[PDB]
């Protein structure tokens, strides 16, 4: 089964990444409802997911390439605010929102 | 308790801040049966959320708890030269008490 933890401490994506790299894990993809509840019962606050939209804009894929199918998207987003939001957090509401990868937020790791 | 082992080594102040990031601890085996699965997570020598820091001879997990089982590699633990107050897990599953300041694979625990 899939587990989710949380980090403490907020980074951008790509630390995010390293961090969960680190025991061997990947940033959270939520690939269903149930998934994407398990990761907000974790998330104390706003939360990267594994997701990104940097190699083809609009077009999101997890971190190893692979196009998502479920999506959960807030109303209004993804909208690639200003010089792009090619990152995905999982808002407080359980909901997504497209960042900047470059801004800061808590990570999700996800392990199996 | 689901336990995953770290890819680098690093010393124990910074295997701990590791597994406290993602809101856990290093591991502690409770019994042979955790003993065997952080084994087998860890490739290589690991430390442990062990240590005789407070009282020499005296170990006790991270939390203040003195560990009740315990699993010495032979000789060990023994506090060579300026002292050794952490434990790493050798490649066969025993224990062996190490310096604090030096780098070994982390195995973290989480609930
Ligand atoms: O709505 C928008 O609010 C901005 C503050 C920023 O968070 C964007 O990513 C959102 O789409
Ligand atoms: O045996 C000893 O070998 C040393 C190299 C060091 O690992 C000590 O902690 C062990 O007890
Ligand atoms: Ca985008
Ligand atoms: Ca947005
Ligand atoms: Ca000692
Ligand atoms: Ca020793
Ligand atoms: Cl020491």
């Amino acid at each position: 089964k899939k587990y989710f933890m949380s980090s403490v401490r907020r980074m951008p994506l790509n630390r995010a990444k390293a961090l969960c790299s680190e025991l061997q894990g990947t940033v959270a993809t939520p690939r269903n409802a149930e998934e994407n509840r398990a990761i907000q019962n974790v998330a104390k606050d706003v939360a990267f997911l594994g997701i990104t939209d940097q190699r083809t804009e609009n077009v999101f894929e997890d971190l190893t390439g692979n196009r998502v199918r479920y999506t959960n998207w807030n109303e209004g987003e993804p909208n690639n605010v200003g010089s792009g939001e090619n990152c995905v957090v999982l808002l407080t509401n359980g909901k997504w929102n497209d960042v900047p990868c470059s801004d800061s937020f808590l990570v999700v790791c996800e392990f199996s």
